[PDB]
RNA sequence: GCCUAAGACAGCGGGGAGGUUGGCUUAGAAGCAGCCAUCCUUUAAAGAGUGCGUAACAGCUCACCCGUCGAGGC
């Protein structure tokens, strides 16, 4: 299809006009959060997105051309939705550059946490009702005080690992706690003769 | 004969944006009473909106795009 090999062409042409190399993660990422993303990292850093199957070869085929084998390895990773990042820096301070920028998301169900997840106490500031029953469903001591649920606690909820309940998730988009950070986050990338998985990024003091 | 392994049909997940509450009208008309308009931008993709919904908003969803899957679709 006609479309497909502009787009590849265009991929390409991408992918040897800078030094580094990325392949970033946007699942997840809302509209708005992603334009105001997008303007800042805008002199800097240049995307494009398309179907992972067509970045999949891509950057193999330029691979040929400029003749490194290991580059397309990183296609190797590729996983969720994927898409291409341009740039004249290297990861280390790409990499803070976007975690720094990133954004509080409420929380979803059936996933993991990034982090240890905890509430803010007493006064929710509603009126009173069934809101309390299910906070007592799971672990939650509360009781009603003026006007309101109260929580006395301080001491974990859900401990990382482990996962959460389909809903044990929000009292918390309902108490508006969006404890996780969300935004640009890096499946691989390397430039020169060496690669990297995302874990060494959090990593170096 | 056309599309489809460069990922179809369907289903599941995620997105579904800003100008902006388009303009006028109207008690009010915010995509969705009715008239005219029916462009730009940020884009992988997103209509000045396909169907519910509100008192009007909010909310649910759908065209469109991405993933998941993996062989048929007009
Ligand atoms: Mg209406
Ligand atoms: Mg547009």
């Amino acid at each position: 299809a006609p479309w497909k090999i502009e787009e590849v062409k265009t991929l390409k042409g991408l992918i040897k006009s800078k030094p580094v190399v990325a392949i970033v993660d946007m699942m997840d990422v809302p509209a708005p959060q992603l334009q105001e993303i997008r303007d800042k990292i805008r002199d800097k850093v240049k995307l494009r997105m398309s179907r992972n199957t067509l970045i999949i070869r891509a950057l193999k085929e330029a691979a040929e051309e400029l003749n490194n084998p290991k580059l397309a390895e990183l296609a190797n990773y590729v996983e969720r939705g994927a898409a291409i990042l341009v740039t004249d820096m290297n990861p280390f301070k790409l990499y803070k550059l976007l975690e720094e920028n990133k954004s509080p998301a409420p929380v979803r169900g059936g996933q993991i946490a990034p982090c240890d997840i905890k509430v803010e106490k007493g006064s929710t500031g509603m009126p009173p009702g069934p809101f309390l029953g299910e906070l007592k469903s799971v672990g939650i001591p509360a009781a009603i005080e003026k006007g309101k649920i109260a929580i006395k606690e301080d001491k974990v909820v859900v401990k990382k690992g482990e996962v959460v309940s389909p809903k044990l998730a929000a009292v918390l988009d309902r108490l508006g706690i969006k404890p996780i950070k969300v935004g640009l986050n890096i499946l691989a990338v390397y430039e020169d003769g060496i690669i990297y998985t995302p874990d060494v990024l959090k990593v170096d003091e």
